[PDB]
């Protein structure tokens, strides 16, 4: 949390040919602002302001660092760091958040909570729990909306709430997906509209309905549907376009309860609801072709099936067996199998939940290391809104992040931000042939190994990135650090490295959220033959290598 200054732009993301404006809180003199891509400088200024504009290069999906630097006795010093993300559209590098209260909120408060996201360079937000109902997301008609409704738990809604952050999520340039499931009924629906026909049934004699029990507080057990049944598909798709009429949410973050087990139609035959779901994903895109669909594999319930759909980007909510840090990685792996390595994908992978139980801290580098090998991974992390999600009720703000996780959050938004080329933009994972120099490092393979750097190398064009993550100090392998039980990793410093590359480098650089808030520096390094060696200044959770 060493960073002189803190350095803001306006918007979350910029489309091409959209300027950029900058606040530092503060100045420094004998200052340069340097504009980098890839670790290339690609533009220099005097940092002469407090506020400032770049109208950056138009080339689309383009990540860049943005990093101050004071002269001092001739050295000099990083002062502060912005990642900025050049997309025409959020699907292929996405940073979701969500949004979770919607009652009675000044605008000023709602401001507050979109800017904070913002920093983060949140892209789009999942409205969670804004509907009045399952089956009825939209409270009142299109022609008579009503102004205020109480939601699933009979909290109260406020429609110019919802309407006034989709309009703030889009002066930042962030998407609005609204929040349903693909099936729900709740108790008070209308029969003549939901025939009895449409519904899955435990048993084979259309006798109980498959239902989702939820106790006080919450209004109504939630009935299911079947998503393949065309009869249910209309019934919805006139539902999404009410609600499309009213509030100009971008498109319908899908959700579902995972797998039910054995569970019929009404006609008795197997319900198979992952082999539903491809089905309900095209009518709801036909009938509403203009906006944006996202659908939440439970667990990869549905993932296979879904993955080839037309969704924006891949969604994996994570639960057990799937609990280990090897785990995440091969969820990662799959989804760009099944996509054929068509979409990215974002992780819904509540932290700290057990310790959520109760108001307490979320144990920082718990939540660091966890999107530490995500971020490293080409994956996203769905975490952040008012709060960061510690259950997978988004409402539920048990834990607070410190002031330092804010602060290093912010860093690793920044670097995930900043280097999306590197991470999540193609190539192919290698297994790089490294060893530590000095024996300050012990150094294997992914997956990890408690008491082990493990490199992961990604061959992307023509460079070849190695990735350094601290497991050294790991007290598990488990990702959730449910019990934020998590150590600090020990800063390891000027660690010298030994690496097979054949190929003439020609420049080796380093980047790490852990140091100087990830702007690039470029190492010194000698060459003989394949062997190739150079220091890296600092590794505490996660550094990047990078090799041209
Ligand atoms: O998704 C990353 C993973 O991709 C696979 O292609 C590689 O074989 C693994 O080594 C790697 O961890
Ligand atoms: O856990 C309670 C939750 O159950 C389901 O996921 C509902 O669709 C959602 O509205 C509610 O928040
Ligand atoms: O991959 C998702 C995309 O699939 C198809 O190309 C749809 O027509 C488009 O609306 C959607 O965004
Ligand atoms: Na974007």
């Amino acid at each position: 949390v060493t960073a002189k200054i803190t350095l803001k732009t306006d918007k979350a993301s910029y489309k091409p040919g959209e300027t950029v404006n900058f606040t530092a809180d503060k100045v420094f003199n004998s200052s340069l602002i340097r504009y980098t891509h890839l670790g290339k400088v690609i533009k220099e200024e005097t940092f002469s302001g407090t506020s400032w504009s770049w109208l950056p290069p138009s080339d689309d999906f383009q990540g860049y660092m943005v990093a101050i630097y004071q002269t001092n006795d001739g050295t000099q010093t990083i002062l502060g760091t912005v990642g900025i993300d050049v997309s025409s559209d959020w699907a292929k590098f996405p940073r979701y958040g969500f949004l979770s209260e919607f009652g009675n909120i000044s605008e000023s408060d709602r401001a507050a909570v979109i800017d904070n996201l913002k920093d983060y360079h949140i892209n789009g937000i999942q409205f969670y729990d804004w509907q009045y109902r399952q089956h009825q997301p939209l409270a009142g008609t299109v022609s008579n909306p009503m102004p205020v409704w109480n939601d699933i738990i009979n909290r109260e809604v406020y429609g110019s709430t919802v309407s006034g952050y989709i309009a703030q999520a889009h002066s930042k340039n962030m998407k609005a997906m609204f929040y349903n499931l693909a099936y729900g009924v709740l108790n008070d629906y209308d029969p003549n509209l939901i025939k009895q026909q449409q519904f899955v049934y435990k048993d084979a004699n259309h006798n109980d309905k498959d239902k989702h029990e939820l106790g006080w507080p919450f209004i109504s057990n939630i009935y299911i549907t079947d998503p393949a049944n065309t009869a249910w598909q209309n019934y919805l798709a006139q539902k999404n376009d009410d609600v499309y009429k009213v509030y100009d949410f971008d498109g319908f973050h899908i959700d579902q309860l995972g797998d039910r087990g054995n569970v019929f139609r009404y006609d008795g035959t197997n319900a198979d609801l992952k082999n539903a779901f491809p089905s309900f994903i095209s009518a709801m895109k036909s009938a509403n072709t203009n906006k944006k669909l996202v659908m939440n594999a439970v667990n990869q319930y549905g993932q296979k099936e879904i993955a080839g759909k037309e969704l924006d980007f891949l969604y994996t909510e994570v639960w057990s067996p799937n609990e280990g840090f090897k785990d995440l990685t091969q969820v990662l792996t799959d989804n760009a199998a099944y996509s054929n390595n068509s979409k990215n994908t974002v992780l819904a992978a509540y932290m700290n939940y057990n310790k959520a139980n109760n108001q307490g801290m979320f144990n920082t580098p718990g939540v660091l290391l966890t999107d530490a090998v995500i971020f490293a991974f080409g994956g996203s992390h769905l975490e952040l809104g008012e709060h960061m999600l510690g259950k997978e009720y988004f409402p539920n703000k048990n834990l607070s992040m410190s002031a330092e996780l804010k602060s290093s959050l912010l860093e690793y938004y920044d670097f995930m931000t900043a280097y999306q080329n590197l991470l999540r933009d193609g190539g192919t994972y290698t297994n790089p042939t490294i060893a530590t120099g000095d024996g300050k490092l012990n150094l294997g393979s992914w997956p990890p190994t408690m008491g082990k750097v493990a490199a992961v190398g990604k061959q992307v064009g023509s460079r070849e990135i190695i990735h350094l993550l601290n497991f050294t100090n790991a007290n598990s392998l488990n990702w959730r650090d449910t019990d934020g039980t998590q150590n600090v990793p020990d800063l390891i410093k000027q660690a010298m490295l030994n690496l097979n590359h054949s190929g003439k480098v020609t420049k080796i650089w380093y980047a790490s959220p852990d140091y100087n808030g990830g702007a690039a520096v470029e190492l010194s390094f000698s060459q003989n033959g394949e062997k190739v060696n150079f220091k890296v200044p600092v590794l505490q959770y996660w550094a990047m290598i990078v090799v041209e």
